[PDB]
């Protein structure tokens, strides 16, 4: 079995009305939100979404989706709802791009060269453990560690060419007393202890998946504080999970990367440290407004290119 392309199997693809202004897969899927997508063929993005493998590709006006499960067929309208939810396609980006463009002139400039930078709505467990794997790491090496984590502890879904896709591990799988030693063997280093000890904390102390739904329904301030009780989850990782899985669109994760960007392109300086990081966060919330994390995604994606 091989990765599908739109050209070679058109009947297996369902289309979503989606202009390049609302979504660019190439500025979203590889741009440090999810680490589960690879361009396995030009303009064709393959990855695990809701425990199934998908390939996504787009033309000027449409997003095209295929799902690998039986006999091959088009995604059902119900299956496509997972895709709509993941890309938050209810949110009209054009309205957000204008509002940011008005209140910030550098952004306005970047925005018309980098259309369709959306924020994924990610599964809380996948997002939490992926961003625990993100510390002191580039996108390349994070992607590798997450792949090896899922290979070890997640269910095998399918093989396409020489890529074996796994579901994201459950809390139960990551909480086991052998997990930390095995994840060290896979090169996660110090992040191994964080993954295993956080899985255990969530299961035994916080009450499982119910806690991450509770944090979804809570304020940014509550949810951020709540996440920072987990081994390996400080301001940076808490802000990532807040923005990308817990619907806190005002969350702005700040590292040395976001800092070289604000230094150069915004003539900012601390009046890199916890105190200086929080100031920077506050600035971007003051400037861009209640969806500041989304505006940050445009600049970060832009900067990676
Ligand atoms: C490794 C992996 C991912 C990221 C990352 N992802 C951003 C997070 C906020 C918006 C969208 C994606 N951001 C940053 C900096 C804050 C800019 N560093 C990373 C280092």
């Amino acid at each position: 079995m091989g990765h599908r392309t739109l050209a070679s199997t058109p009947a297996l693809w369902a289309s979503i009305p989606c202009p390049r202004s609302e979504l660019r897969l190439d500025l979203v899927l590889p741009s440090g939100q999810s680490f589960r997508w690879r361009e396995q063929s030009p303009a064709h993005w393959s990855g695990v979404l809701a425990d199934q493998v998908w390939t996504l590709t787009q033309t000027e006006e449409q997003l095209h989706c295929t799902v690998y499960r039986s006999q091959a067929s088009r995604p059902t309208p119900d299956e496509l709802e997972a895709v709509r939810k993941y890309f938050q396609l209810d949110v009209t980006l054009a309205q957000l791009y204008h509002h940011w463009g008005s209140v910030d002139s550098h952004f306005q400039e970047v925005a018309q060269k980098f259309q369709g930078v959306r924020l994924l709505r990610q599964d809380p467990i996948e997002c939490l453990f992926s961003f625990i794997c993100s510390s002191n790491n580039n996108i390349a090496r994070i992607t590798g560690m997450v792949e090896r984590l899922c290979q070890a502890f997640g269910p095998r879904l399918i093989q396409l060419d020489d890529v074996t896709y796994h579901g994201f591990p459950s809390l139960q799988a990551l909480a086991g007393p052998e997990v930390e030693a095995h994840l060290r063997k896979l090169g996660l280093g110090y992040r191994a202890r964080y993954v295993s000890a956080s899985a255990r904390a969530i299961l035994e102390e916080q009450g499982g998946l119910a806690w991450l739904q509770q944090l979804r329904e809570s304020s940014y301030e509550e949810a951020h504080k709540a996440l920072c009780i987990l081994p390996g989850v400080g301001t940076k990782v808490a802000d990532c999970i807040c923005l990308m899985a817990l619907d806190k669109p005002q969350a702005v994760p700040v590292d040395v990367h976001m800092w070289h960007i604000a230094q150069r392109d915004y003539s900012w300086h601390p009046t890199p440290s916890p105190q200086t990081n929080k100031e920077l966060g506050n600035f971007f919330r003051s400037l861009w407004g209640p969806y500041a994390g989304w505006a940050q995604a445009v600049l970060f994606s832009a900067d990676l290119r």
